[PDB]
């Protein structure tokens, strides 16, 4: 296929390794470059943790109200947020919002703790029917993104799945997935990865992520007008530890995905 095609020259282009996964909801139709290769999820996991937690709040009706306290000691490498509230609480809600919209890692961390470890997490995964996604690790160590680690990691193709199951399915309740939905179009952080490959009058929610060897994530929910919605995941790593983030390439990656 032509689409097939312009991806691996892409990744030829760049360097390193794409992941891609595509499905069309109008013919649950695929398409899936290195789809079922693993790649490090970096702050793209959080979409799993924040999830776990609204499924928590299904039968726990007032647990996104459950304040929460930010210690000095809880932060760790990026807390744009949290900093912000140092010494003082913010609601699961708050955490929830800071860790998808402004992919703080400390909110991150606190949501993890919520689940019960990184294993809670991984269990709700396994719950809803992926049993490719495993997080091993927390904030900020889970984004070493080592070539060959298998800690911290899932498939485009499995990721793909979820991510329309818990936003465009029915694995959370409906005020759940709203609430999740609202969050992710409300990313901050999206601007020059998927987003920037699509029409701008088309609307996405997405969360992005990065990490060592010049990883560089974005996994999406598209809803083009007068068009039943997609799903792009779109990972990216690279053989040097220090490599620099190429969000271009995700861009890239969609505007082949979205015709151009
Ligand atoms: C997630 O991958 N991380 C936390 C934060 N994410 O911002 S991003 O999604 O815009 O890339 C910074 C990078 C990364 C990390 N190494 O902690």
């Amino acid at each position: 296929s032509a689409v097939q095609q312009k991806l691996a020259a892409l990744e030829k282009s760049s360097g390193g390794r794409l992941g891609v996964a595509l499905i069309d909801t109008a013919d649950n139709t695929q398409v899936l470059y290195r789809g079922d290769e693993r790649f490090p999820m970096c702050s793209t996991s959080k979409v799993m943790a924040a999830a776990a937690v609204l499924k928590q709040s299904e039968t726990q009706k007032q647990l996104l109200n459950q304040p929460v306290e930010i210690k000095p000691a809880d932060l760790v490498n990026y807390n744009p947020i949290a900093e912000k509230h140092v010494n003082g609480t913010m609601t699961l809600a708050e955490l929830s919002a800071a860790a998808l919209q402004y992919s703080d890692n400390t909110a991150m961390n606190k949501l993890i703790a919520q689940l019960g470890g990184p294993g809670g997490v991984t269990a709700f995964a396994r719950a809803i029917g992926d049993e490719t996604f495993r997080l091993d690790r927390t904030e900020p160590t889970l984004n070493t993104a080592i070539p060959g680690d298998p800690r911290d990691t899932t498939t485009p193709r499995a990721m793909a799945q979820t991510l329309r199951q818990l936003t465009l399915g029915h694995a959370l309740g409906e005020t759940q997935r709203a609430q999740l939905v609202t969050w992710l179009k409300g990313n901050t952080t999206g601007a020059a990865s998927i987003r920037a490959g699509l029409p701008t009058s088309w609307t996405v929610g997405d969360k992005t992520g990065s990490g060592d060897y010049g990883t560089t994530n974005d996994i999406a929910v598209i809803w083009p007008q007068g068009r039943a919605p997609l799903v792009l995941v779109t990972y990216f790593t690279q053989p040097q530890q220090n490599a620099e983030s190429r969000r271009d390439v995700l861009a890239s990656a969609a505007r082949i995905i979205a015709e151009g």
